[PDB]
């Protein structure tokens, strides 16, 4: 028994996501508490509601099924206006929303799952002044703003900075965390731990991801991850799968066990 | 205790010289085998001599440390002439050279460390010949032979045929096994597990390879790479270390004892 969460984004299939492809999430909801996962990060925030729910209902049928109601992916990126602009103003309505929506949903977390790699340091600059912002707004209402990697943060930007490096070095630590994508930094050709190392307390959340199941491909080396987590700054780890060797359901549960057995998995983070 | 080998490549910067003693290995040999390691593959074949040593002398003085002369990173790599003749002749008598003094040395394995992507499937096709040629007479001298890929084998040829997947399609069994680097396979997007799905018995060695200690980085699953080693037919592990974090001494006994410490490294593979 070990405090760890499930990205919704994992049985997308099931429920949709990203404002599309809904059912009924409460049966699969139940599924994942009963397998025993013990939070949520949901991916499927749009105008207010979560999966089309009220923030409120969507607590509510977490919280029937035993699980927190930790986090969630949602974001909205910069305009070509406001990045030549500098002035990304009209954006922060839409964050009041948002943030109001979390709040009364008793999220923990907000993360963002993308931005793109920008063309250059002045647009990074931007999107640092933006993450700032979002996540200023975030503290003030009792919640941690975050980001998501894929790999291609990995990349250079005008040759000098890798983009990710930039975003950790221009943003306040209290402002903005990393949610690293274990497998897609792998992917990427860079080291977790390494990271843990470079910048220690920015990675208050894990994306426990492989390939397929957790742990099987031989592709990310979790011992190492979770031996330095306390570096890192791990409060919470999230599983994600995406792609699936069997059903959903036994990808899923399979990928739970995997860290239940682990001995270098804590029982808890937080 | 456990039996795990070294690639003496990974000493490189201990081997010195001095008086008439340009390749000073013994004194490297005793301190890896007071760490524990357990057999060697060397990286100093040339002219039918092992660091500058007659077969009989690198035999004597590997089995004085009580290490197992288990294997031996050479090779010859075909010239262009050769490549666009399809006619590898000349080549072979070197082998007949390098195969007698491994035989001398006692090895069981030759792995060729380096084949360059080449620009053909009909190039590919040649070096398949040459492989196979190569291990039929180091199968008929009772060596097997072996080849060792870095990250550049998982490249595509002409679109078409990846590298590694093609020359393991095209080889006998019996003549050519893949000394897997699983640091390289990881760097190259190649999950080691699903390789060993798709071409079991074919790996009847590891390269025991991370970013620099064995198991720190976070970016290979030595867990689930060990857990499916039967499928893969390993034989032997060798543990290579490139890149240090301390000095090499201490990186080197580093990667030994995560080896020795994790529960799903066997005893013994063979
Ligand atoms: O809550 C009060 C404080 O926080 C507000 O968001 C303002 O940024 C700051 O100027 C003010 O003093
Ligand atoms: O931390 C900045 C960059 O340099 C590091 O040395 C790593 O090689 C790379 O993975 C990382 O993106
Ligand atoms: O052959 C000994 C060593 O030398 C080569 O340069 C390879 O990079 C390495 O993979 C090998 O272990
Ligand atoms: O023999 C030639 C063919 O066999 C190889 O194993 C591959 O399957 C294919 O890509 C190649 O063209
Ligand atoms: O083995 C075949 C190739 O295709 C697979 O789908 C993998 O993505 C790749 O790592 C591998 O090289
Ligand atoms: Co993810
Ligand atoms: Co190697």
């Amino acid at each position: 028994k070990k405090d760890i969460g499930i990205q919704l984004y994992s049985v997308r299939d099931l429920i949709g996501s990203f404002g599309r492809n809904q059912h009924d999430y409460k049966p699969v909801l139940k599924a994942l508490a009963d397998m025993g996962y013990t939070s949520i990060e949901a991916a499927s925030y749009n105008d207010g509601k979560f999966y089309g729910n009220t923030p409120e209902e969507f607590r509510r049928d977490v919280e029937a099924v035993g699980m927190k109601v930790l986090s969630s992916h949602c974001g909205k990126g910069l305009s070509d206006e406001e990045l030549a602009s500098g002035d990304f103003s009209e954006s922060m309505k839409w964050w009041d929303q948002c943030i109001a929506a979390h709040k009364a949903a008793g999220m923990e977390y907000i993360v963002t799952p993308y931005l793109p790699v920008p063309k250059t340091l002045k647009e990074m600059q931007t999107y640092c002044d933006y993450l700032n912002a979002i996540g200023k707004k975030c503290r003030e209402a009792g919640i941690k703003y975050g980001y998501h990697n894929h790999a291609h943060e990995f990349q250079k930007i005008e040759d000098k900075a890798v983009m990710l490096d930039y975003m950790i070095e221009n943003t306040d630590p209290e402002n903005l965390f990393i949610e690293l994508d274990v497998y897609w930094a792998v992917m990427g050709k860079a080291s977790p731990v390494d990271y843990f190392h470079k910048y220690p307390g920015r990675f208050k959340m894990l994306h426990i991801k492989d390939r397929r199941e957790i742990g099987q491909s031989g592709m990310v080396g979790f011992d190492a991850i979770f031996e330095n987590a306390k570096t890192a700054g791990v409060e919470n780890i999230i599983v994600e799968v995406e792609q699936y060797s069997y059903d959903v359901e036994k990808s899923v549960k399979l990928s739970l066990d995997y860290l239940l057995e682990a001995p270098f998995v804590k029982a808890s983070y937080s």
